[PDB]
């Protein structure tokens, strides 16, 4: 047999031979390849056919893991299922590379100007590869985004009803008050993380859409009038009748406190980190600064390379099915 069985924590993993000694880290594995004589993140799906949410989710992060091709995003080294017909069909596994922690962890630490705007240049570059693929993500979260102790980072998933057991802190306006969006709509969410290095607490809590809203002008201010104005009448009445915000600057928003800033070098990058927040945290996506000039940034363009953010995009969803078709579809992926 090929396959082997171990318990992790409260779920069985029934894996390759070659994957060994597996430790939980997310539901997730470390492990050691043989094979490949390296270590390997393993992610186990149970029945991602169990309805249409997971379904189309577990569908569409398959076909795209395996034709996107760049170092910020996760790339899979294998796929597999244990089950041996479409009748028995139950699990897929899939194997990538191992960094070594989560975006959440590194946001707890002081981080030097070098490695925060590396880390950002590099959620940049991946955001911007997704949208030469047609890709717009518009749920980049710190969970979903890990890094290596060399600083290298990977996003783990690629983004946006029902389900019977989700963190949205991270999401632009124009996704919470569902209104339409464009590229730029994942700027707010890079900005939200940035504010969230720099300030250590995160920057919109809520327990829901309308918390958040009410976070989100606490601090930035009522929107515009021509922001309104895009605002469906249902949607525009709720938002124009919210108590108003003058707004906070920034210098307040982000004190001279939390920015490294002793050497005249940590003094200007400050003031250049402060510069692109006030950019990227922008209600109106028609005043948010886009991808390409987030890369071009002082703050930014220090990492700047062609081969990075100017590669070759994917070539490649949208759609609705049943459990036994989606169970299919799936079925047909994993085995190609
Ligand atoms: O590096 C990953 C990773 N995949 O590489 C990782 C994954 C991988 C998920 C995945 C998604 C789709 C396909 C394959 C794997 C999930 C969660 C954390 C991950 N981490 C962070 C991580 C690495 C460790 F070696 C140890 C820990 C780490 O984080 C928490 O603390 C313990």
């Amino acid at each position: 047999n090929q396959f082997y069985s171990v318990e992790v924590g409260d779920s069985t993993f029934t894996v390759l031979k070659r994957y060994q000694n597996l430790k939980p880290i997310g539901i997730v594995c470390a492990a050691y390849d043989a094979v490949l004589d390296r270590n390997v993140a393993i992610k186990k799906l149970s029945r991602p056919f169990q309805n249409q949410t997971h379904a189309k989710r577990a569908y569409r992060e398959l076909v795209l893991m395996k034709c996107v091709n760049h170092k910020n995003i996760i790339s899979l080294l294998n796929v597999f299922t244990p089950q041996k017909t479409l009748e028995e069909f139950q699990d897929v596994y899939l194997v990538m590379e191992l960094m070594d922690a989560n975006l959440c962890q590194v946001i707890q630490m002081e981080l030097d100007h070098e490695r925060m705007s590396y880390l950002l240049y590099q959620m940049l570059c991946g955001i911007k590869h997704l949208h030469s693929a047609g890709i717009i993500h518009r749920d980049l979260k710190p969970s979903n985004i890990v890094v290596k102790s060399d600083c290298t980072l990977k996003i783990l998933d690629f983004g946006l009803s029902f389900m019977m057991t989700v963190t949205r802190y991270y999401r632009a306006p124009e996704v919470i008050l569902g209104m339409g969006y464009k590229e730029n709509v994942d700027i707010w969410s890079v900005g939200c993380i940035m504010g969230e290095m720099v300030r250590h607490k995160i920057l919109f809590p809520g327990r829901d859409y309308i918390d958040q809203w009410n976070k989100v002008i606490e601090q930035l201010g009522t929107p515009c009038p021509e922001f309104m104005k895009k605002l469906q009448p249902t949607v525009r009445n709720y938002v124009e009748n919210r108590p108003k915000y003058a707004g906070l600057t920034f210098p307040k928003l982000f004190p001279d406190s939390l920015f490294p800033a002793d050497s005249e070098h940590n003094k200007l990058k400050a003031s250049q980190a402060r510069d692109l927040l006030s950019k990227m945290l922008v209600i109106d996506p028609a005043k948010r600064i886009s991808v390409d000039d987030a890369l071009q940034h002082p703050y930014i363009n220090v990492w700047y390379d062609p081969a990075e953010v100017e590669a070759p995009p994917p070539q490649i969803d949208e759609r609705e099915h049943t459990i036994e078709e989606w169970k299919e579809l799936i079925y047909k992926e994993v085995m190609n």
